[PDB]
């Protein structure tokens, strides 16, 4: 999963 940031970045 390279979009680990897209759908919940680690500031969520």
């Amino acid at each position: 999963r390279p979009l680990d940031t897209v759908q919940r970045p680690k500031g969520y």
